[PDB]
């Protein structure tokens, strides 16, 4: 059973930072001799073998095909803002009900993650981000990938989520 991250958010708020400091420092090597290579790399977060996608749709990605593929393959979702760009904020609700209507439930493992709340330029308060992960019934996080903060915290409380969920559905 791996754990299927997926990490979204407007472009530029630093998932691509969050994700790479995130595997720096929880990748191993695991033997497997059934592959011919006879290792491969893993993330193990939280004693979970962990997959993780980043979902852009700005950009490059204005393009793609994939997006509604990656909410229905996701299992749980870091919903990510910067601290210094409000329309990234106001952007979370879209991707959350997008979320919520490709996978057609409202109770999906999600994480509202402020990003780089090292940065002087604070346009979004933390008591506004905490509202709106309230009225989702989510945990609210701020991180900053520049300075570590709450990064591996952010991750680790998304598979707690999604343990939770999964322990709900096999009941
Ligand atoms: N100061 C600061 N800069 C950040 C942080 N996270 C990302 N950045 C910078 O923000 C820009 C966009 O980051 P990126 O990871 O490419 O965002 P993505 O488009 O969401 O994947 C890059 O210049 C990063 O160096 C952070 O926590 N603090």
């Amino acid at each position: 059973t791996e754990y299927k991250l997926v990490v979204v958010g407007a472009g530029g708020v630093g998932k691509s930072a969050l994700t790479i400091q995130l595997i720096q420092n929880h990748f191993v090597d695991e033997y497997d001799p059934t592959i011919e290579d006879s290792y491969r790399k893993q993330v193990v977060i939280d004693g979970e073998t962990c997959l993780l996608d980043i979902l852009d749709t700005e950009g490059q990605e204005e393009y793609s095909a994939m997006r509604d593929q990656y909410m229905r393959t996701g299992e749980g979702f870091l919903c990510v803002f910067a601290i210094n760009n409000t329309k990234s904020f106001e952007d979370i609700h879209h991707y959350r009900e997008q979320i919520k209507r490709v996978k057609d439930s409202e109770d999906v493992p999600m994480v509202l993650v402020g990003n780089k709340c090292d940065l002087p330029s604070r346009t979004v308060d933390t008591k506004q981000a905490q509202d709106l992960a309230r009225s989702y019934g989510i945990p609210f996080i701020e991180t900053s990938a520049k300075t570590r903060q709450g990064v591996d915290d952010a991750f680790y409380t998304l598979v707690r989520e999604i343990r939770k969920h999964k322990e709900k559905m096999s009941k």
